[PDB]
């Protein structure tokens, strides 16, 4: 019934036959994206209307098309077609990871490239990446995929070990033509191999380790109801799961009392991006938008238990669409559970006598998903005392590359002969703000140091001050750790029992931004990732801080677009967009497969409650 | 048998005797402090010496003494008469945590000030505060307590929800004078009761949370022997214990292969202050000390099992030396389990068809203190990727003040007229490195971005900078968040299979340093605090960030003292000191008992191993 449940397989069937019955689902179509959208602002649209949003690409060559069905009414709401070169291309599919390798192989200037080398064609793996939009002016509104090479030895072998360096192609995976290739010179491919089950590089298992038993003797303390809806120690929200985005969380809430108190009306990673540092010709154009370009939605794992998600853990099965419109359950791909959490609270009084102490313990929402030689798990978390967190985990095996003679500035060595190219993983959390209702604003928080004199003779004193943001154009901000700065996101007509407007209190984790120079092609097409914070006016077109269509899109399209608008957010209803990631400098330890490094996020309650909302967990 | 063993009952006993026999522990000596020292560097010595300090308190006015025994051969080694004005006074005793109160309660001056606030004064608790270093000239050389008074309606009742402002007084604990008596005005004294476990504030306990249940069916996977021993997943380290520094941790080694490779040789929280950042002259002086004044360890808790430590625990219960010297225990004072900590590693392949995924666990040592309000609980972590961490956790009760009628600027508003002055809460953790043997440096690395052009046309290039610390004079060091800083510990004379220097990284958080004017007293002090990081030689007196007697000690000693000598610390016995802290704005949500926050930093191999450490581990 609720107009945010879980897309069912039913529904990507109609949607599928509104498609093919317009004439929109040749056999010359594929979908490229589809998801349903969320309901419109407003209670008195009652009676909901299941909306999808689609794109449509074609193998054949024409024109791709965005279209919107309606479900409940089996209708084509709007079917527009695209101008790739002006909007951007759509995303990449997976149908199209091994054309770039079939390709290859029957053009003569790779061949020439591999017999130089001594490669067999058929031990040649190619990566299928985002091409982005540099000094090559026909690839203008074409589909290209660059190409890079890995040998792989046998079939189980991981061709991430053997990087072919000094090579690299361009293609044209519509007109199916190899429009470059590249061959700067010959570099040694790593000898060593990088097979992370193989005994002899393993060595003897451990047999140290005792299990670790976690149960829920009486079941899980949440509750799960409308297929997606979660009520768990107070909090409220609805679990959705986009094919783009990967879990959104919908609805969040917290029951102070009688009244079930909103906080965010949808918090999900709207972006991703991985820029390379390296300066090398073969990769200098490498951006990868896992979340924009490659969906890590479709591509997320299926969770097995006691491996994956150990504990009581409740799962969902999210429904996608595959290449045809054709629905496609995703087994396990979210695991919910509650985990302990150490100490909550804790005091022995010296006066009073009692000794008091109280476990803490978090909700989790996740799932894992894996785009190429990349996995990264997305983590969503409610504590008891209301703060609600994020925290992205990466592994999976580096990207690689020789390592040149001599060293390098740009790249660390892994291996003998073996490179992996600086990058970072930078994220955009979207969070649709709703503290006690769509009022809101935000306030940048710095703490204030002050100077010894009158009214501070011992110069001990130090305060903070609050600036509000009051329109877009003031709304790009930067971290500044130093004086540990934070964002507040408050309700100026929601007042405590204090007299004080009721807020949230953002915690970055302060990482470094997007490196890359202020006037790269990247700086420009990822402009979001140049400052740590955006706050922008809720707009139902605004999903992105990379704009719709971010594949080969030239760029300023996003944030930079909206927040052009110079609208007012003071006290309006708005949307944070906080940037955040890890600078990789690829050490040894990180190789053959890395152990997982983290990254993320925080928001706690900043007078949103009276008191501590957790006096009444019991000492259990 | 171990020189590294927790000193037993017997010990102290016999630390007792040699004291007494020497004719230094007569009926008016108290022991302000006790611990074990650690053996000496090389083993200069043909068998073990187990030598105890102490400091020694004379209760009738005389001189105090720091004294050296080796209770090996009941011998005194050092004793030397204490000029306190001079050098600083010893800790406070427990003993003396009583006395404020008790002076004060017939004091003239106090009585008229309580009875101009109508407050019957068998109800007015005092706390026992040290007195820091400021203007008043007689105080130089005396043993003074400062004391804030906070009202307790009955005997279980929570007094700091009733804090009399306006009034401070000063006494000398030993002398049994009461100095001064300040009183500048009546503040109305916070009605509203704290008591988190009344019914009436608590509400009706929750009923909806079922049981985690967290047990290892074959025991625990580490091992101790020696009684403090322990062995896990290929670390080894010795847990220590002092009154002063509480859990100490040495010898922390990782067993790579056949090689038993050293990391940390001694690592210690070595000095946490609490400045507070209110100008009113009834708290303007408040800087707590809790390690060096009240030392932390000697009000360790003893953990109660499922309620402060979860799972399969063992326990250690370290024995310390009482106000006469008669060994006291602390049972259940240190908790020592393993915990799963989710995904270790994990990767599916594209190309390979092989799913991989490792679970990841750490090894848990930890303790909780109280000091008057507050309750920290210190946490070091050991992973299976070779990471190290240390986790402190701050709860309690905040410390109160009334809420000013206009508003304030250096305090926060709790409840109706209570107040919670700013302040910080700043460590010090001592890091006595040690990376594959003691010739050890340390780098400053940075990233560094680069400019569009010649060798970086695209300007996607980012880089990175490692600049040596050669001597003391250049070692003290600040966090730069934005550019990523970290700091490197290496061996030059030691490579990893690609013929680099193994290390760690050492990550900080990055949280505000110490905010006090750079003039201030506190900033002299705590002149530790001011600095991320610090880089000294070794040297066997060189203990604690802010010397040996810091309870009414200006400036003069500690790492300042220490960094003048200038040391070679390029390649040499080096030890770092990392500062790092919260700063704490009081919230609604943290009255009446605050839900813990935390603060802390890690260390990561950075090519310490010639891949990665865990490719050994199993599948569960
Ligand atoms: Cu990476
Ligand atoms: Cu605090």
């Amino acid at each position: 019934a609720s107009p945010f449940r879980l897309a069912s397989a039913g529904e990507i069937s109609e949607v599928q036959g509104i498609l093919r019955t317009a004439g929109l689902l040749g056999p010359e179509k594929r979908i490229a994206y589809l998801g349903v959208l969320d309901p419109a602002r407003g209670a008195g649209s009652e009676a909901e209307d299941r909306r999808f949003r689609v794109f449509i690409h074609d193998v054949s060559g024409a024109r791709p098309q965005e279209v919107t069905v309606s479900v409940t009414n089996g209708t084509v709401i709007s079917a527009v077609e695209l101008d790739t070169a002006a909007t951007g291309e759509l995303p990449v599919l997976e149908e199209e990871f091994e054309v770039v390798e079939q390709l290859l192989a029957t053009d003569e200037r790779w061949l020439k490239a591999l017999a130089a080398r001594n490669l067999d064609v058929s031990k040649v793996r190619v990566a299928p990446l985002s091409a982005g939009v540099f000094e090559y002016a026909e690839e203008r509104g074409r589909r290209i995929l660059r190409g890079l090479a890995f040998v792989q030895d046998f079939p189980e072998d991981s061709a991430w070990a053997h990087p072919v360096d000094g090579l690299v192609a361009y293609v044209d995976v519509v007109s199916k033509e190899v429009t470059r290739v590249i061959d700067t010179g010959v570099f040694p491919v790593p000898a060593e191999h990088g097979n992370y089950t193989d005994p002899e590089l393993t060595g003897p298992l451990r047999t140290t380790q005792k299990p670790i038993s976690i149960t829920q003797p009486e079941g899980p303390s949440f509750t799960v109801t409308g297929g997606n809806h979660i009520e768990w120690e107070k909090w409220s929200l609805d679990v959705g799961f986009d094919v783009r985005e990967g879990v959104v969380l919908h609805n969040i809430a917290f029951r102070d009392g009688d009244r079930l108190r909103p906080i965010i009306n949808r918090a999900s990673i709207a972006e991703m991006v991985v820029p390379y540092g390296d300066p090398s010709p073969i990769r200098s154009w490498q951006n990868y938008f896992d979340t924009g370009e490659y969906l890590v939605g479709q591509y997320a794992n299926s969770l097995e238990l006691g491996c994956d998600c150990l504990g009581d853990i409740t799962y969902l099965s999210p429904v996608i669409s595959d290449a045809f419109g054709n629905p496609r359950e995703i087994r396990n791909g979210i695991c919910m559970h509650e985990e302990d959490w150490g100490i909550l609270a804790k005091h022995s009084d010296l006066w009073s006598g009692i000794n008091y102490t109280r476990r803490n313990r978090r909700m989790v929402i996740s799932f894992f998903t894996t785009i190429g030689n990349y996995d990264y798990g997305f983590y969503w978390y409610l504590y008891l005392d209301g703060t609600i967190e994020f925290e992205a985990k990466a592994t999976g095996v580096v990207f690689t590359s020789a390592f040149p003679e001599g060293g390098s500035d740009n790249i660390s060595q892994l291996a003998p002969g073996l490179g992996a190219p600086f990058h970072q993983h930078i994220f955009s959390a979207r969070l649709d703000m709703a503290i006690d209702g769509f009022t809101n604003r935000v306030e940048e928080e710095d703490v204030v140091r002050q100077t010894m004199g009158p009214g501070n003779e011992r110069g001990n004193a130090f305060s903070r001050k609050r600036t509000v943001l009051t329109r877009e154009s003031e709304a790009v901000r930067e971290a500044d750790a130093r004086t540990g700065r934070t964002w507040i996101i408050s309700n100026p007509e929601s007042k405590n029992r204090l007299n004080e407007p009721v807020g949230y209190k953002l915690h970055a984790h302060n990482q470094p931004t997007l490196l890359a120079d202020p006037g790269s092609s990247i700086a420009r097409r990822a402009a979001f990732a140049t400052k740590d914070l955006w706050v922008t006016r809720y707009a139902d077109d605004e999903r992105y801080p990379t704009g719709d269509f971010v594949n080969q899109h030239s760029g300023g399209a996003g944030l930079p677009s909206y927040i052009a608008q110079d609208r007012d957010i003071d006290g309006q209803d708005i949307v944070v967009w906080h940037t955040f990631g890890l600078t990789h400098f690829p050490r040894v330890e990180d190789w053959p497969i890395m152990p997982v490094d983290t990254v993320g996020f925080k928001l706690r309650p900043e007078g949103f409650f009276d008191r501590s909302p957790v006096l009444d967990v019991p000492a259990n």
